[PDB]
C-alpha cells in the first residue's frame, strides 16, 4: 500500500479533513503543518492563538471554550477541534518527522515550497523517490470538505500503479485535464 502524507500549515482543517477522509477509505495516510507553530485565529484585529506543535488537540479545545465558548463555537474551531482529537493526539510537524511516504500533498504554493525546500536540505543513502504534489485547498471548513474529495480522487487514481515512478507524470496530466487544475510536481529523495 501507499504510504501518503498530507501537508498544510497547522495541521487543523484541510490537512485533517483530507486525513479523515483517505483513512475512512482505507488508505496508509498521516498529516503534517509546515509552520513554525499553530494559529488559529480570534477576533480577527486581534492577535491568533498559537500553540506548540505537539500540544494535544483536546487542550487547545479546553483553552479555547475556556476563552470563550460562544465565540469559538460560532467560528467553528471547536468542532473541527473535536473532530482532530478522534483521529491522533496533536498536531504534528512535518520538518520534525522521520515518517517516510510514497506521496506528501501539499495544500498551498508556500506550503509545498517549505515541504520542497526542507526535504532538499536533507539528504541520505536511501535515494528512494518521493513524489510532492501540490493541490490548491482554501482555507475554509467548506472548501477543506471539497479539497478532501478531489485528494482523495487522485490518491485513489495514484493507488492503481504497480510502477508509479513512471506512471505518475501522466496521472498527473489526465488529472488536471479531468479536475480544470494545476498539479505542481517534484520528485525529492530519502
Ligand atoms: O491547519 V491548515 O489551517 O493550514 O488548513
Amino acid at each position: 500500500k501507499l504510504a501518503v502524507a498530507v501537508v498544510c500549515s497547522s495541521n487543523m482543517n484541510r490537512s485533517m479533513e483530507a486525513h479523515n477522509f483517505l483513512a475512512k477509505k482505507g488508505f496508509n495516510v498521516r498529516s503534517y503543518g509546515t509552520g513554525e507553530r499553530v494559529k488559529l485565529p480570534g477576533m480577527a484585529f486581534d492577535k491568533p492563538n498559537v500553540y506548540e506543535f505537539g500540544t494535544k488537540y483536546e487542550d487547545i479545545y479546553r483553552d479555547l471554550e475556556s476563552k470563550d465558548k460562544e465565540f469559538y463555537t460560532q467560528n467553528g474551531l471547536l468542532h473541527m477541534l473535536d473532530r482532530n482529537r478522534r483521529i491522533k493526539k496533536c498536531p504534528e510537524r512535518f520538518q520534525d518527522t522521520k515518517e517516510q511516504f510514497d506521496i506528501i500533498v501539499t495544500v498551498e504554493e508556500r506550503v509545498y515550497d517549505l515541504v520542497v525546500m526542507h526535504m532538499e536540505s536533507m539528504e541520505s543513502v536511501d535515494n528512494r523517490p518521493v513524489h510532492v504534489l501540490n493541490v490548491d485547498v482554501v482555507d475554509n471548513a467548506e472548501d477543506a470538505l471539497m479539497g478532501a474529495f478531489v485528494i482523495t480522487d487522485m490518491i485513489n487514481m495514484m493507488a492503481k500503479s504497480t510502477d508509479l515512478d513512471n506512471d505518475i507524470d501522466e496521472l498527473i496530466q489526465e488529472f488536471e485535464e479531468r479536475r480544470k487544475r494545476v498539479i505542481l510536481h517534484s520528485v525529492l529523495f530519502y
